[PDB]
């Protein structure tokens, strides 16, 4: 396991603190989409290791944290960088598909 589990009590800590970008999953155990999108992750989480910390929230143990960024429906990906979220991603995606959506730079 390379993600890393978070929850209420721990976000400070581990996302908005954080040294690395950090991506973070919004899921919860029953959602089909959300199991669509969790082995993209853990692949995320081994390859990019040095550069990306991905970390995810069970939004139905830990509501606050779900309320605290307005999550409506999951999967939603949130990438934060030095405590702010940077970039909000909807739905389920592919692992190249979300790399390029989580950029704010496109191919010429």
């Amino acid at each position: 396991s390379a993600t890393i589990k978070v929850t209420d009590a721990s976000f400070a800590t581990d996302v908005l603190s954080s040294n690395k970008p950090v991506l973070v999953d919004f899921w919860a155990t029953w959602c089909g989409p959300c199991k669509m999108v969790a082995p993209v992750l853990e692949e995320i989480a081994t390859e990019r290791a040095t550069d990306l910390t991905v970390a995810k929230l069970d939004v139905d143990t830990n509501p606050e944290t779900a309320r605290n960024f307005q999550v409506v429906s999951i999967p939603t990906l949130i990438l934060f960088k030095d405590g702010q979220p940077v970039k909000r991603i909807v739905g389920a995606k592919g692992k190249a598909a979300l790399l390029r959506e989580l950029s704010d730079v496109v191919p010429n």
